[PDB]
């Protein structure tokens, strides 16, 4: 579920804050998305975009409102290491790891200031 | 889900061992429920029962195998109290009441040894 993700975020990277750091952040992170990635922490974001997406074609799969955030799985957070509960359902278990790939995509990345609020309209 | 449900009754009743203990109770504690719940413990499981018939009729909610069973929600165990996360989505947040209901139920309950595994057949 969407809350879940920003603290597994904050569980990766200890000195974030997500909502302000990775939302709205090159053509990706951020709703929707156009164009190519700017860099690699955008790339981050858009395999998870392409992560949703894939979720979506699951006809075993029938998420509320059609959104993918709102689904809550099971998760834990122990120092540095993320690990998705092995009882979570197969599409929990999914955006389980979509959640997961992001996270640590995002630790190893190179963050641009340059690419914050980029003028989308323009450069995407 | 199913095994956040023990976890909540061992939450409720610390000196307990769900499985062993409540299933196969009276009439409606275990797979299936027929007649009418032999005593109040049973008639928990009757209710609890009945939560998940109800759950099942949301028609904006669409189980894994149509099993709520298998629906994962987020809650909090702390010295004997239960909350349901408020972040859990419309589906998750009616299971985990449903969870949260029968567990309080069992802990102010009389259980009766004399009631496990009980002659079905006969007495439901
Ligand atoms: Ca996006
Ligand atoms: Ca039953
Ligand atoms: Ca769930």
């Amino acid at each position: 579920a969407l809350w879940q993700f920003r603290s597994m975020i904050k569980c990766a990277i200890p000195g974030s804050h997500p909502l302000m750091d990775f939302n709205n952040y090159g053509c990706y992170c951020g709703l929707g998305g156009s164009g190519t990635p700017v860099d690699e922490l955008d790339r981050c974001c858009e395999t998870h975009d392409n992560c949703y997406r894939d979720a979506k074609n699951l006809d075993s799969c029938k998420f509320l409102v059609d959104n993918p955030y709102t689904e809550s799985y099971s998760y834990s957070c122990s120092n540095t290491e993320i690990t998705c509960n092995s009882k979570n359902n197969a599409c929990e278990a999914f955006i389980c790891n979509c959640d997961r790939n992001a996270a640590i995509c995002f630790s190893k990345a190179p963050y641009n200031k340059e690419h914050k609020n980029l003028d989308t309209k323009k450069y995407c």
